[PDB]
């Protein structure tokens, strides 16, 4: 039986947060494996994924040592910080980048099938779709470059 | 308007899928910058985040060239494949790992505050938490090692 179902968690105080995953790797921490500080959180404990996992928070909201229950992740102990983790934000530790993508990022949803493909697509065809005139009004919401 | 609001998308066929994000990088693709095929999808087109972005699918479900609308991502053209991308699965291209974490992975949710911290946590404390006797029954769901 899941821990989510094993207690009446709504008896505890609740905080709405925005949560992402992170790993010890350089994408997240700037550190490389081989650095003696690799895996070391702000609190001084090493990152861990277990029954109680290390998470990052803003210590002004959740002090270091705070225990949280995060549905679909598990029990967390606030052990780390981050420059983007301010306010009602959490970063949940996962061992690998793929684990973040798969265990936190995977979402079931409906998508709409606009046109079935033929089995091939060219650069020119992709460019022409991107230049669709009637849709240019929407486009700057999707490009990364200003 | 958001594109999500601009058209009656429910007039199109719909498919329920499970979707994740990916990048061109090695964690997703096994390739590194400098590799001849770096940034190139199965179809041969370069990865792209734009009005119409390149996505990965199982060609048995969505042939290459299929146009999709994916809420909270955008229009997609099926251009890529992947080893785990089987059945009703999509992988959505993002330029960077952080963009996957932040633009696909970020979830707003309620978390439960079990115990406010004191400002410190030690390895021994974390170990004690993880050894909690009454919670051992749940613990194997959170460890990666069998
Ligand atoms: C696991 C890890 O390296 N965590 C680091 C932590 O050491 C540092 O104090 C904090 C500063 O914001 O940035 C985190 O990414
Ligand atoms: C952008 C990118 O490199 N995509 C690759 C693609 O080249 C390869 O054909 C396919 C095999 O499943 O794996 C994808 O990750
Ligand atoms: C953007 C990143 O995926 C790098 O892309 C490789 C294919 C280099 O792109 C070509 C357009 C260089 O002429």
């Amino acid at each position: 039986k899941p821990l989510e179902e094993a207690f009446d968690w709504d008896e505890y105080p609740v905080q709405r947060v925005t949560a992402t995953g992170y790993t010890a790797g350089a994408e997240s921490t700037g550190k490389n494996p081989g650095d003696p500080l690799y895996g070391l959180t702000y609190s001084g404990v090493k990152v861990k994924r277990d029954l109680y996992s290390t998470v990052a928070a803003d210590p002004s909201v959740f002090p270091i040592g705070t225990i949280l229950f995060i549905p679909n992740y598990g029990l967390g102990v606030v052990a780390d910080t981050g420059s983007a983790i301010k306010g009602n934000r959490l970063d949940l530790y996962f061992e690998t980048v793929k684990d973040v993508y798969n265990e936190w990022g995977k979402k079931t949803l409906d998508v709409y099938v606009i046109k079935k493909g033929t089995g091939k697509i060219t650069e020119d065809e992709l460019e022409k779709l991107n230049e669709t005139k009637s849709l240019q009004v929407f486009r700057n919401q999707y490009k990364t470059v200003k």
